[PDB]
């Protein structure tokens, strides 16, 4: 009763007390010793002696948020890219120097430590990396967030090489336990899946289905010393263990062995989208499992946080879009719309139009392609079986949608058969894309000429029928993880001339801005840059090796290794620098340590030649004897967010290099800005806010702009007309194909050279002089330090508009209706 | 050897120009205007057979 | 100290059996319920080989 309480634990934030609560857990929470104990098992036990502190302000701020119940807004996605948590969570809590001191007195070393961490594997990419981003500046702006997702119990594959080929081994990365995790039994929830829609006389019912346990697993997430430290409440499938009678239907066939395995395994994968081997049932199996488990949660959360009470209209959604917000992170939350539309017409019982405008200002969807095949289609028979009751559903706001836009632009018919939700044709299917814009107010693209080209193309016909709701809030970075932990080096020297304050709100680096011209500023900055890249030299042989070249140009592109975003103009280009050092050797080439990274994506068999093309040079121009450091491949392994915070902070140079007009923004593009590198790219993406921000003059873009890229497919590329007037795209080519780079196979590359040649689908070829041209800018610059460190200086104080809490506050205010304040919160 | 490009037909033959026209803006199909666009496509830009290049010595 | 059966999850594509086939929805199934049900002796219906799986996992 009252003295059940948490004020009294935990003592001074002394290394003193923390010593000793690190001896607690390794012996009582791990029940090991000092004498059977691993590293593997003191870092469990450090990261419970962060944790203590860490859960204490959890508890404080959820139960703050009860009292002042505020509107929550729930960030909503199937992949978290979470990262690591020790080093960060030591950080935003202040811990980093009590925690470090503690250890080292303890005998033990945590930069050591704080390795054995495994990457939660959780996300894939992009998509996901953003989130975990927006949920740390979410936390900083005070703002009530949670992160909703599915817990993954494998992630997404690992990448190792082997054979120069790349290969996939599986990560269990719950293997010892995750001790971020605080796994929620008690608060489990039924995902119906299959069944009937019987219509009873007072509704419809969706009865006979399969059900699947959806066990709700939670991890805290706190901010930058202002402790709140919100939820991630991630999703496990688990399929009702009854299984030897239960129903009274088995004694005879054990085809049910099935749920517990076609129910398992909806939590057991990540199906990685715009790929996959068909758009399988199980894809839109796990849409529609981490929506339903939480609109579930969502509510019952409404009702309860002082709601009965908040009612003063039969607890009525009146209120609802005033104290939730749910953000549809691409088009994979889908049905969080319809199913939000089943639970309130059937389950509650609203009319069919007061749960509507309750839904549609409930929502926002976020998007993230630009080119319009990507956007997601489920079939309608899938949709039939499957989610019956939603397809209902999806039918009605169908009809009523396409009748607001006849009352709106009377006569036209063809405008409909655009605007539906439903595609006919070669098979029926319901076009999620439109759903989402339909059930939402806010349409917000994430980069201004990407938000702008939905606008005017893709979603155009409701861009003219409603204006209102279509935003812009290009993509940000928080400057806690890549910035104060992955690089405090940089850190450091940044508050070491204008004092910690950026930390929190990005635009004061500009002020950085003055220090152009002190000349210790500048020695610092590559001070900084040499210390940086001699941990990375380092890294790169005791674990995994080479023979890097400290003072070499670090050129590194880390991305997906997809045929539209380049690595192949990348590898033309070394492929050409070898041919000069070869050709005329004793002439000055500043010397380049070429890095590429990313995984390829299992049964992509192109990004699966590349990963080989690039290796296959490594063997040939890493041993040729000739070319001494004068160059070296690497192909960077098992690419994941703490190989980026380690490679990130020591690139010298980063390969932004996708066909114009091929990405909506990229955050890789920012971590390497705020990091000090220069950029080299295409007119594209994100470029072009971040050459406005700090400068066309400053930034190194090139190649064929959309323009005329739209352009040369009027007259029409052809690939052989480039190949014909430049000789070393000739000399290169020939030399892919003469099996020049595979001794053994021959006709090895003429996967690629073929494509190259003919089929080209993204213009590699065109931008072949361009590229090599700006890279000799690149190469020429390199030459001159006090100018390089001078060209980072205004490229990395300019920064500000790519932090993700300016992103946020511009979605916090502006579409969550809520000021992100920025108040430090109490605790004990 | 000389890259085969198909929009160059396209833009002699003003019947060529007329009917992947029609195709692709919805003459045949108004239900479904867009979905011959594949085989437009297909046609004016990834045609591994070479079909714009035999159409005239055929027509005739 | 007490045995509970896991099996190895691997099985979308180790030793390179599956894509093809899984007859293996059941290796990770027969093995989890090696200690899920206890089985009762000097009773049972039939000697059956999930028991003579159970010993021997305590065992080995
Ligand atoms: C930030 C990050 C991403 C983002 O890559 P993009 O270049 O923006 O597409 C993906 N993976 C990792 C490991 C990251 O650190």
């Amino acid at each position: 009763r009252k003295q059940i309480s948490v004020r009294g634990l935990a003592g001074v934030e002394n290394v003193t007390e923390l010593k000793k609560n690190f001896n607690r857990h390794l012996h009582f929470t791990l029940v090991k010793d000092r004498n059977v104990a691993t590293p593997r098992d003191y870092y469990f036990a450090l990261a419970h002696t962060v944790r203590d502190h860490l859960v204490g302000r959890w508890i404080r701020t959820q139960q703050h948020y009860y009292e002042k119940d505020p509107k929550r807004i729930y960030y909503l996605s199937l992949e978290f890219y979470m990262g690591r948590t020790l080093q960060n969570t030591m950080v935003n809590l202040a811990l980093e120097n009590a925690c470090d001191e503690a250890t080292y007195q303890l005998g033990l070393d945590m930069e050591e430590l704080e390795e054995i961490e495994e990457d939660a594997g959780l996300g894939n990419g992009g998509l996901g990396r953003l989130a975990a981003c927006f949920l740390d500046s979410m936390a900083t702006l005070g703002l009530a967030a949670y992160g909703y997702g599915i817990r993954y119990e494998f992630g997404i594959f690992n990448q190792k090489i082997c054979g120069g080929w790349q290969m996939e081994e599986a990560d269990d990365w719950l293997r010892y336990g995750n001790p971020w995790e605080k796994a929620r039994p008690e608060f489990t929830l039924p995902v119906h899946f299959y069944g009937r829609v019987e219509h009873t006389s007072q509704g419809a019912k969706w009865v006979d289905t399969q059900v699947v346990l959806a066990m709700p697993y939670d991890t805290p997430v706190p901010g930058y010393r202002n402790n709140v430290v919100n939820t991630m409440r991630l999703w496990s499938a688990k399929a009702p263990n009854d299984f030897n009678l239960k129903d009274f239907n088995v004694g005879g066939y054990i085809q049910a062995v099935l749920d517990r395995n076609l129910a398992e395994n909806i939590s057991r994968v990540l199906y990685p989208n715009d790929n996959f081997f068909e758009g399988k049932e199980l894809r839109l199996k796990q849409e529609y499992f981490v929506v339903a488990a939480t609109l579930q949660d969502i509510i019952r959360r409404f009702k309860s946080s002082k709601f009965g009470c908040r009612d003063p209209v039969r607890t009525n959604f009146d209120a609802f879009p005033d104290k939730v917000a749910i953000q549809l992170n691409d088009t994979h939350p889908s049905l969080a719309i319809p199913e939000l539309m089943r639970v309130l017409v059937d389950l509650e019982r609203l009319d069919w139009d007061k749960a509507w405008e309750v839904t549609v200002k409930t929502c926002a969807y976020t998007n993230h392609t630009v080119i319009p095949e990507a956007l997601e289609r489920w079939p309608v028979h899938l949709l039939e079986t499957l989610l019956p009751r939603h397809l209902q559903i999806i039918y009605e706001i169908n009809q009523r949608f396409l009748n607001r836009v006849a009352a709106a632009f009377p006569g036209d018919v063809d405008r409909l058969r655009r605007m539906s939700l439903v595609e006919e044709g070669a098979v029926k299917r319901i076009n999620m894309a439109h759903l989402c814009i339909a059930g939402s107010h806010a349409v917000n693209g994430v980069a201004r000429i990407h938000s702008e080209i939905l606008k005017k193309t893709i979603f155009k016909d409701f861009y003219e029928l409603e204006p209102h709701k279509f935003q812009n809030k290009t993509n940000g970075i928080t400057p806690r993880r890549w910035l104060v932990l992955c690089n405090p080096g940089l850190a450091e020297i940044i508050a070491e001339r204008i004092g910690e304050e950026y930390i929190s709100d990005l635009d004061q680096l500009r002020k950085l801005l003055s220090y152009v011209d002190d000349e210790a500023f500048i020695r610092d900055v590559a001070k900084v840059k040499q210390e940086n890249k001699l941990k990375f030299a380092a890294y790169l042989e005791r674990e995994y090796k080479v023979h890097i070249n400290p003072n070499s140009l670090f050129d590194v592109q880390v991305k997906r290794i997809h045929e539209y975003k380049r690595q192949l103009l990348n590898c033309l280009h070394v492929i050409t620098l070898y041919n000069r050092i070869k050709k005329e050797p004793n002439k000055f080439v500043v010397p380049r340590t070429v890095m590429i990274g990313g995984k390829a994506a299992p049964g992509y068999h192109m990004a699966k030649m590349i990963i080989k093309l690039i290796t296959a040079i490594g063997d040939v121009v890493n041993h040729d004897p000739v070319v001494g450091d004068r160059l070296r491949v690497i192909f960077l392994e098992n690419y994941r967010v703490s190989l980026a915070e380690k490679v990130i902070p020591a690139a010298d140079l980063s390969e932004q290099i996708s066909t114009a007009g091929t990405e909506a923004s990229g955050t890789g593009n920012m971590k390497f800005m705020l990091n000090g590198a220069l950029t080299i790219g295409t007119m594209d993406g994100a470029n072009v806010e971040m050459a406005e921000e700090a400068g066309e003059e400053n930034f190194f873009i090139f190649g064929m702009r959309v323009e005329d890229v739209d352009r040369l497919d009027q007259r029409g590329y052809n690939a052989q007309e480039y190949y014909d007037r430049i000789p070393e795209l000739r000399q290169i080519i020939e030399q892919l194909s003469s099996g020049f780079f595979s001794p053994k196979q021959p006709d090895l590359f003429k996967d690629i050279v073929n494509m190259l040649m003919h089929h080209d689908r993204f213009k590699v070829f065109a931008d072949y002089e361009e590229y090599v041209k700006c890279q000799e800018r690149v190469s020429a610059l390199y030459k001159n330090p006090r100018e390089w460190t001078r060209m980072v200086i205004r490229n990395i104080a300019t920064s500000g508009k790519f932090s993700s809490d300016r992103t946020i506050a511009q979605y916090a205010r502006e579409i969550w209706g809520v000021e992100p304040s920025r108040q430090r919160l109490p605790a004990p």
